[PDB]
């Protein structure tokens, strides 16, 4: 048993509709408005073929750009400096107004919202898990603070490995809907999480998605919502975005916070916008500016032995759902898996997106290409 | 097998991709920009709990008009008379701009993309289906014209039951996504349709949702386009529509036309208008005249023995994908079980859209009810 979760709609029993009942009543006045949320739909475009390429002052600095961003296979480029879009790219089939699958840079976004919550005082980081979540109890999150959950410093049982068939990734994803069910799988994304095991040690960054689904479980049990919904009134209805974002869920509702976000460029820029302002938004706060600033402070070095990132960032680390490369930038970035990026340049008070679809998850040649585009695009914006 | 279909994307191979391999090249660069395609999804309202009630003019002459359109579970409702919107209603918790599922008035619209192929000349109503799908050799649509499809004028045995666990309606549902697939559950909808049988006789109308996929069948085999995009080009993109519609689609990216729809009431009023100007639409024509005209005109009257629809109409018919009442106005109406549809009263040069959530799919109970209401306001709208 994984306790109580946020209804579907109001006052629908637990893990209504399903696949099989959102046709009868009462499900059906919620299910006829939200059908895209319990059957895979595509869009009907109500408007009536090459990429769209204005690199702007930079091609100037960075003549080579746009193949550089053929070349490590970019849907979608945007350089926000201060409040000014100063470059954009989007590949022939893409739209401006397109929206992609952020995978991890979701993580960030999650751990945003948990930032809300703290300035709220709804979540103390250095309670255990199970002061939220008791259902974790006899689980890995048995013992760990949510602080630990934040920086990835719990180490699980978990393989991250997303080629490998066996590895925990999948059944995280066949438990989710992103892949599809074996028997005997766990029938959702909660029941998933209270399988996991670890030999009870703390304190080593380890990277591993099922952290931030705990984090958005933490978030429903203190605000009595849908993640969908926390996601939207704690960040995404404070940004003045162009369109609303959209994120996969299971069987129940439940929101893929670890990467499971898509938007466009442009509005996903704003999420960066309001960081380097200091937490706030057209709409409103959206987090402290202490958890800001901690952000950007970086997480304990000595805990990040992850030596691909280290390799290339030295003095890097990781806190709060974010990537600190503690390079002489200061830069730090939400990161995704095939190439998403949202990454801070807080001296020339820029933003940049990058989202693309490598054909590998993550390689040490993507990863070097990738991290190499957006240095060189960062130095590109300094005063000179 | 059911032969060659449009590819998700281009050069996609035949099924691809699939929910095990959309995280893989090259699907991935597709997938990562039409997840909701693949994976059921949530929006993350990008806008930070009363029913909008403007029923305008018509309130003088139908005060209990609100009252009535609550009783019949009403979610949205929309006139429009000639190029104005005179009265609009949206329950709590029911945007203006929220879609909303059209259920077989879905079957209107896929008669429509017919409709305009059939101006192309691309497609003969008077040939066989067989024609234009082959590999329907063998089932029921063996034999009889796309005129017939079009005028559901086939004996197939298929119970079109809504309710009854062991209808056909409910393995259509379980092949298409739309409900749990079972065990030896045909892969897809087109493999479903080529399991259809019938006693080889045509000629009486019997209502079957089949038909329709059939049609989109036929007009992907024609135009080469995924159902999905010939919606678009051929009817969607020349309404001047406020937002995109969607369609549910299946494991192979086969939308399902006979129900699957879901829109705006103003969009969808737009389809309405449409049809008043005969056949043209703000970005050009999406039919001819002449069929537009056999809409109005109606279907055999002898075909027509279906005693429910015809005690209410006793001179009422079906036509291309359209019922019509044979009344003293004129009515025709796109109609979808629990409370859609797209009426038409070309008297008053109006369109009605009401789209609603009964408890049931379909009784005499919100039969009465629902063109009670339909019928009060057309006549409200006469000059007096
Ligand atoms: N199957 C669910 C997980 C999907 C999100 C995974 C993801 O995007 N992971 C990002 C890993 C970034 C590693 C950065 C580095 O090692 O340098
Ligand atoms: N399960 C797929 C079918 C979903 C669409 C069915 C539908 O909307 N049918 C409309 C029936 C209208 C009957 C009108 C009458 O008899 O008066």
């Amino acid at each position: 048993s994984t306790g109580q979760h946020p209804a579907r709609y109001p006052g629908a029993a637990a893990g209504e509709p399903t696949l099989d009942s959102w046709q009868e009543p009462p499900h059906n006045r919620w299910a006829f408005a939200h059908l895209g949320e319990m059957v895979p739909s595509a869009a009907v475009s109500r408007r009536p073929g090459h990429a769209l390429a204005r690199l702007g002052a930079i091609a100037a600095q960075l003549p080579d750009l746009e193949q550089r961003l053929e070349q490590t296979y970019t849907d979608a480029f945007l350089v926000l400096r201060g409040t000014e879009v100063v470059a954009e790219y989007y590949r022939a089939g893409f739209a401006p107004d397109d929206r992609h699958l952020l995978m991890a840079v979701s993580k960030s976004l999650c751990g945003t919202v948990v930032g809300a919550l703290v300035d709220e005082g709804r979540i103390d980081p250095a309670q255990p898990v199970t002061e939220y979540v008791p259902e974790l109890a006899g689980s890995v999150y048995d013992g760990p603070s949510v602080l630990q959950v934040l920086d990835m410093q719990i180490s699980i049982d978990y393989n991250e490995d997303y080629v490998d068939p066996a590895s925990e990734v999948q059944t995280h994803d066949r438990s989710a809907g992103w892949r599809t069910r074996r028997h005997g799988d766990p029938a959702d994304t909660y029941e998933f999480l209270t399988t996991l095991r670890g030999d009870g040690s703390t304190g080593e960054f380890q990277y591993c998605s099922a952290n931030t689904d705990v984090l958005a479980w933490i978030v429903e049990r203190v605000t009595g919502l849908r993640y969908v919904e926390a996601l939207s009134t704690y960040l995404w209805a404070k940004l003045d975005a162009d369109r609303d974002a959209t994120i996969t869920v299971d069987t129940t509702g439940f929101g893929f916070a670890n990467g499971g976000v898509s938007c466009t460029a442009r509005d996903l820029a704003r999420v960066g916008r309001m960081m380097l302002d200091g937490g706030v938004a057209p709409g409103g706060r959206v987090v402290s500016e202490d958890w800001v600033r901690r952000v950007l402070a970086g997480g304990s070095h000595e805990a990040m032995t992850d030596k691909g990132f280290t390799n290339t960032f030295p003095d890097g680390s990781y806190t709060r759902q974010w990537w600190c490369t503690g390079n002489e930038r200061g830069n730090v970035s939400g990161i995704g898996i095939h190439g998403q990026n949202l990454w801070l340049d807080p001296l020339t008070d820029s933003v940049i997106v990058k989202l693309s679809s490598w054909p590998d998850p993550y390689t040490e040649h993507w990863h070097r290409l990738q991290n190499g585009i957006l240095l060189d695009v960062s130095r590109a914006l300094d005063a000179v």
